[PDB]
């Protein structure tokens, strides 16, 4: 029955909907407020200094002051986390698996998960018996036929390297 | 079993992860590639005015092309949606269900969602008997103490107005 959080196999809600103590999606003091796991808390969660350096579920933007949330006193000034205004600098993982472009910046879609993606959740890196022996960067599963994931199919049967079965 | 998208019940994977045609968790192009319903696809999910208004699930950016991602090329210049760098204005619902703060900036956290919040997953609006026959916003459903939300909470028994099951 669950749907989200840790009931729900660290799912989450669709439309920033929270995750109740119970593991079910809504809004409302019921949802938002007092165990929220994940969505648009109310407060917004702890985040980066104020929990153990925790990122904001959702991309939410993790202020200065350690909640989570959207909008200019989140993603502007001090921001420290998640889809924050200023450009994000990698070479120093991305966070969340954000692919780490060619230039050195984070983020998601072709610019930076497609050619000369160094790390994340690149689109099509080579690994293993057809790359060389290549490893996987984030720890990923090298998969049987040569590229870099996670799920099933990449660290189930036939998984070369990293965290296979 | 299933984790995510539609055969998941709408869930959303964690961190970024993609979302299989077939309803799983994971990264690399079996769940980036061709189906990816939602995560860090790749290519980027097509939204806004290249999707019939639709928004990037897992509050990715809407590029001007039409592509859901993260960084200055999506987020930044051109953006039709998501966390956009640029302040958005409301009073005129917020998407994605943000909150539009009493000042008409749309967001989420207790500056918008909370004291003042007009529309969206403010944290307790109130609303039914208790708030003097008050109406919802966001055709969310009016809980029987008489706060505004969605999930079985507010939509279930004792539900006052609203879309009630």
């Amino acid at each position: 029955a669950y749907e989200c959080g840790k009931q729900g196999g660290g799912a989450l809600c669709p439309n920033n909907k929270c995750c109740s103590r119970y593991g079910y999606c809504g809004f409302g003091p019921a949802y938002c407020g007092t165990g929220c796991q994940s969505g648009g808390c109310c407060p917004g969660k702890r985040c980066g200094d104020q929990a153990n350096g925790e990122t904001c579920p959702n991309n939410l933007c993790c202020s200065e002051d350690g909640y989570c949330g959207f909008g200019s006193e989140y993603c502007g000034a001090g921001c420290q986390g998640g889809p924050c205004r200023a450009d994000k600098l990698c070479g120093q993982l991305c966070p969340d698996n954000l692919c780490c472009s060619q230039w050195g910046f984070c983020g998601l879609g072709v610019e930076f998960c497609g050619d000369g993606c160094q790390s994340g959740a690149c689109c099509s890196m080579r690994c293993g018996r057809q790359a060389d022996g290549a490893k996987c960067t984030n720890n990923y599963c090298c998969g049987a036929s040569g590229y870099c994931g996670l799920g099933g199919d990449y660290c189930g049967a036939g998984c070369q390297s990293g965290p296979c079965t």
